[PDB]
C-alpha cells in the first residue's frame, strides 16, 4: 500500500462524485487509516462514507466556525488515539455565494459575498493547518485542492479570485508547516462532474454562461495531450495520493497540476 | 507633454512620499488633468495637494464606504464638467490591519482582519472600475498598485494574499474594462520608503522580521541589473504613466514590473 | 516627440509589413534619428526603407556574420558620426528552417536545422548586444521580438523552443547590458500578418496545421479583452517606442505583452 | 514495489553521485526492471553501475550519434526481449562547454559551443523520445531532469538557455507522447553536489563566480522550508519514480519542482 501505515484527516465529501469521496477511497484501497470531517448535512455525509471501501470516523467541522476549529485537534486525538498523530491533511473545499459566480455580473457581487467565499475557499486552508499542525508527524503532508487561476475565465469569475488568494495562502502555510517537518502543497485539477460544479453548471442552464462552460469542457480535453475525462476524478485522487505519499518529499508551497497536461498546451 | 489633454483620477495621496503623490506630479509635469481622491484625513491631504505643479479637485473617497462610491462618477462629472469623461484612473491604495503583517505570526491573523485588508486592497480596485468606467473614455486606462506576490516572504504576510488576489481581480477587470475600450492593469513595484512601509518596517524595530525586511531590500538592488533606489518614486510613477498614455494600447489583463528587473533574476 | 534627439539602430525590415517597418516609421514620427540593418536582399530592403517618414543609413548585417558582427559598432559610428552613441537597439529578426515548422514532424527536424533558427532567433540577441553595448549611452535601450512560447502549440514548433530560449538570453543580456545603464526586454506581440506569417500559413495551405493556424488566430482576438486585430502592426510598434522611451525606465530582463491582453485569458 | 514489473531506461549514469545513479538505484528497490545507457566511458560506468541493488543492461547511448539514436531502439528490444516495450525513460543528461559557463563572459561562448550544449541538453530530449516511444506501452512515462531557469543567475549562463529550451522541447514531446498515451515530465531538481558540478564548482575556484554558486546554495536551504541537502539526491530521485509510477497519470507537458519548496519563496 501507497500510504500504508498512514494516518489521514479529509475533508469535503459531500456526495459519492466528490473528488474528496475519490481522494478517501483511494487512501483505503493503499492503506490509510482515515479520519473524514464534514459540513452541514452529517447524516447525509455518513450515509455516503458508509460507501467507502473501510470505515473511518466522521467528525463536524464547519471552518467558518471558531469553535470547530478550536476543539478538532482534541476531536481528532480522541478518535485516532491519545500518542498517536496525523500523517495528512486533505482539504478538499469550496464556496462561492451565487452573486460571485455563473451569469452574475462580476461588478455586482457584493463585498460580504465575496468574503465569505474567499473565507470558506482559501482562508479556511491556513486554518485547518494551524488546527492540525500541532497533532502532525514529521514527513507528514498537506494538500489542499486548486483550479489554476492563472488567467481569467468566464463564470468562474469571483472564485477565480479566491483561488488565487489560496494559491498564495499555500505558499505562506508551507513555511510555518516546515517547522514540523510536514510539507503543503495544492493540486490543480481539471473540471471534474461533481455537486459543486452541477450548482455553477445548473445556474446558467440556457445563459451565454453555461455554452462558455461548455466550451471550456470541450477545449480541455483538446489541449490535454493525454486527453481529459470530466467524468472521471479517480487521475485526481491518485495525485493527491502521490502527495501524501512519502514519494514527494522534496516539494512544498507548490501547485502540481492534474489536469491532463492541458495547462502546458495554447491549442 | 506626454498625457496633454488627458483626464486623470488618482486616489492614494496622504504623504509627499506617496506613489500616488509622484504619479500625480509627474502626471502634471505631462499636460494631464487631475482630480485627486482622498481618504480619512482630507485637510491634511489637502495641504499635501497643495504642494503639486498644478491645482487639482480633490474628493473624498473611502472604498469601504458604498455610498461614497455610489456618488463618486457624479461627483467626478461635477469636478471635470458635463460631457467630460475620464481617461484615466490610478488606483494606488492599500491596507492590511496589524495583525496580518510585520512578526506577526501568520496563522494568529483573525479573519475579520484580514477579510478588511483584502476588501481595502483588492476588492476595491473592482469597486472602483465599477464607480468610473461609465465616466471613461474608450482608449481610457485603469492603473493599480501591486508587489509581486508569486512567492511567499517574509513580514508582507497576508498583504501578499491580498495582493495575490489583486492580480486575480485586475485580470477580471479587464474583461469588463474592454467593453468599453479600456484597458486594466498593475504595476508591480520595487519597495519605496513611504508612509506604508514605515508602519511595516517601523512596527519590528527590533525583531527578526525588521532584519528580514532590511535584507529583502539589499538584495534587491542586487539582483536589479539596473540597481534599485527605494529613495526614488520617479521610475514607479514614470511606468504608470506610460500605461496612462496612448503608448502601450495592446495590454491589458497584465502587470508591467517597475523593480529595477529585480524579478528577473535568481542572484 | 517621445523619442527626441535619439539615436535608435533597427534590424528586421524586409517588407512595409514588417513589424521592424512599423517600429521604424513610429519611432521617426516621434523624432528618433534612425540607423537601419538589412539582411541578404539591400536593394530591395532600400527601396522599402525609402517608403518611411525620413532617409536613414542603411547597412548590411547578417547575425550569421562574424565579420558583419565584429565590425558593425565601427560600421554604425561612422553612420552617426565620431563622438556619437546609440540611444536604442532594436532586435527585430527571427528564422526557422521549413522542417522546424508548419506541418513537418516536430519529430523530424535535423539538429543542423533548428541549431540554425536558434542562432539567428536568439544566439544573435546575445550577439548584437555584444556588439553594440560598447557603442550605447547609459539610459539606453535593447528592445527584442518575442512569440509567447510558456505553452506549446500547433505549427510553430521549434520556432517556440527558439524563443523560450530567446526569453532565456534576453534576461542574461539584461545583466551584462545593466553595466552600461542599459535596459534589455522583449515585446511579445500578438500574430501579425508579416512576410514571416505568409511563410508559415503558407506552407499549409489545405493541411490541418492551416486550419490549426485559423483556429489560433481567432481564439485570440475572442481571449484578448480589448481585442487583437492581426492586420495591424501599430499598436506593436507602440509598445516598443514605449521601451526605447524613458518613460519605462525601471523595467529590464523582462517581457512586455502586446498582445491585446489574450495571454491574461484562458476563454 | 512502486514500479513492480515495470520496464525502465535510465540514462545519465557515470558515477555514484549521479542523479541517474540514484534514481536506477531508487527504481530496483521499487521492483523495477532497468535498462541502463551510458556515454563515453562505458568499462568506468559499468564498474559503478555494478553496485547498484541488481544487474541490469548497459547500452551505448551518444545522444549526439544518429547511428547510435537510430538502432536505439532495436538494442533495447534486444535487451528486454521481443513483445516486450518500456514502461519508463529517464533522460538525465547534459552537457555544456567550459567556455559558456562558469567564470566565462556570457558574452564570450562562441555559437558552436553554445550550439553543442543545446545539442545534448536540450534537443536530445526530443531524439530520445523519438527513438524511444515506438516500443513504449499505455501509461508509460518518460521524465527529464531539469534546473529552474525562469530567472538568470550568475555562472549557470548559458547553460540556463540550454534548460529553458529543454522546458520548451518538453511540451512540445508531451503532444507526440500523448498519440502513445505516454507522458512527458521535467524533475526540475535543486543543486546536488555531483561530477557534473564539481566541474562548474571547480572551475571557478576562487574567483566570483565560485563564490555567487556558494551565496546561491547558501540561499537554497534558507528559502526552502523544509530545507535543502547538497549532498542528498534520494529527495530527488523518489521524485522522478514518482512520475514513472502510476501515481500521477494526469500530468504531462508539465514540471514537478524537487527542490526544497525554494522556487515558491524569495527569502
Ligand atoms: N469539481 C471540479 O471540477 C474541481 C476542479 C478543480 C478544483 N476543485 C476543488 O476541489 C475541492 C472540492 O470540490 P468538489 O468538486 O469535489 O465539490 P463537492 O461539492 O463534491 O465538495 C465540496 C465540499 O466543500 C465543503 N464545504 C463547503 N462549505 C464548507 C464549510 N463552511 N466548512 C467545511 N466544508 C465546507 C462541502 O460540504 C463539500 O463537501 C474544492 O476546493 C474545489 O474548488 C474542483
Ligand atoms: N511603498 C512600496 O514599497 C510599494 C511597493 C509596491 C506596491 N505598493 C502599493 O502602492 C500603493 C500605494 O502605496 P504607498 O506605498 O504609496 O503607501 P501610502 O501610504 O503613501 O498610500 C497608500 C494609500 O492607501 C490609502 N487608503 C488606505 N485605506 C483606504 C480606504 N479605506 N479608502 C481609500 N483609500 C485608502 C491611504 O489613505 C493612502 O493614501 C498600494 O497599493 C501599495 O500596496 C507600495
Ligand atoms: N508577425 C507576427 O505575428 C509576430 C508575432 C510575435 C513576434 N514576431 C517576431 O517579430 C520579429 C520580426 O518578425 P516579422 O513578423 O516583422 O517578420 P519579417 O519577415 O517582416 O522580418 C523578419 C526579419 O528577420 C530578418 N532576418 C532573417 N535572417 C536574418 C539574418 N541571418 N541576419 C539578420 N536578419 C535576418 C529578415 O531579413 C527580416 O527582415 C521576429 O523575431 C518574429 O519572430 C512576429
Ligand atoms: N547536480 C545538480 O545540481 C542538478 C540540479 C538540477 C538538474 N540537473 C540535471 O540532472 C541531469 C544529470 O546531471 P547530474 O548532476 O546527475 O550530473 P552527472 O555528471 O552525474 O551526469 C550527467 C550525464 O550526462 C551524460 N552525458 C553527457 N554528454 C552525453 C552525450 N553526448 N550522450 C549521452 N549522455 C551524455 C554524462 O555521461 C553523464 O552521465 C542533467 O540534465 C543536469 O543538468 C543536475
Ligand atoms: C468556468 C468554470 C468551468 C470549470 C469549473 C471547474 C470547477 C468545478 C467546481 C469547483 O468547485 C467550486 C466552484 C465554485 C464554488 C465552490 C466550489 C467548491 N468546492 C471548482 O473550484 C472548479
Ligand atoms: C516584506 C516587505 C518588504 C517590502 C515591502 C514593499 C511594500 C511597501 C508598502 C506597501 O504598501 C502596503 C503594505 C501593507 C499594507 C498596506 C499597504 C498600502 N498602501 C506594499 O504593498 C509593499
Ligand atoms: C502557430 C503560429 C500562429 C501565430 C504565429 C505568430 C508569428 C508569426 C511570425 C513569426 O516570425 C517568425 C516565425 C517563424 C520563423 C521566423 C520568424 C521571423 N522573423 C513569429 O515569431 C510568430
Ligand atoms: C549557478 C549554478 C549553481 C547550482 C547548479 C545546479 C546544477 C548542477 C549541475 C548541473 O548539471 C550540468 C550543469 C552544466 C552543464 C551540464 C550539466 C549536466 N549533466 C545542472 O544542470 C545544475
Amino acid at each position: 500500500g501507497l500510504l500504508d501505515g498512514k494516518r489521514i484527516l479529509v475533508s469535503g465529501i459531500i456526495t459519492d462524485s466528490s473528488i474528496a469521496f475519490h481522494i478517501a477511497r483511494v487512501a483505503q484501497e493503499q492503506g490509510a487509516q482515515l479520519v473524514l470531517t464534514g459540513f452541514d448535512r452529517l447524516r447525509l455525509i455518513q450515509r455516503i462514507t458508509d460507501r467507502l471501501p473501510a470505515k473511518a470516523p466522521l467528525l463536524e467541522l464547519d471552518v467558518q466556525n471558531e469553535e470547530h476549529l478550536a476543539s478538532l485537534a482534541g476531536r481528532v486525538t480522541e478518535a485516532i488515539g491519545a500518542g498517536n498523530k496525523l500523517d495528512g491533511v486533505v482539504h478538499s473545499i469550496g464556496f462561492m455565494p451565487q452573486t460571485g459566480m455563473g451569469i452574475n455580473p462580476f461588478f455586482d457581487a457584493p463585498y460580504a459575498d465575496v468574503s465569505k467565499g474567499i473565507h470558506i475557499s482559501a482562508y479556511s486552508y491556513a486554518s485547518m493547518a494551524k488546527a492540525l499542525l500541532p497533532i502532525m508527524n514529521p514527513g507528514g503532508s498537506i494538500v489542499g485542492m486548486d483550479f489554476d487561476p492563472s488567467r481569467a475565465m468566464p463564470a468562474y469569475n469571483w472564485m477565480t479570485v479566491a483561488k488565487s488568494a489560496l494559491e498564495s495562502v499555500n505558499r505562506f502555510v508551507a513555511r510555518e508547516a516546515g517547522k514540523y517537518g510536514v510539507r503543503s502543497n495544492l493540486v490543480a485539477a481539471g473540471p471534474i462532474r461533481t455537486l459543486a460544479m452541477s450548482a455553477i453548471v445548473g445556474g446558467a442552464l440556457g445563459e451565454e454562461a453555461g455554452a462558455q462552460i461548455q466550451l471550456l469542457e470541450e477545449g480541455w480535453d483538446q489541449r490535454a495531450p493525454i486527453g481529459w475525462n470530466m467524468k472521471d476524478a479517480t487521475p485526481v485522487a491518485k495525485t493527491v495520493c502521490a502527495l501524501l505519499s512519502d514519494w514527494l518529499p522534496a516539494t512544498t508551497g507548490d501547485i502540481i497540476y492534474a489536469d491532463g497536461g492541458a495547462h502546458t498546451q495554447l491549442l
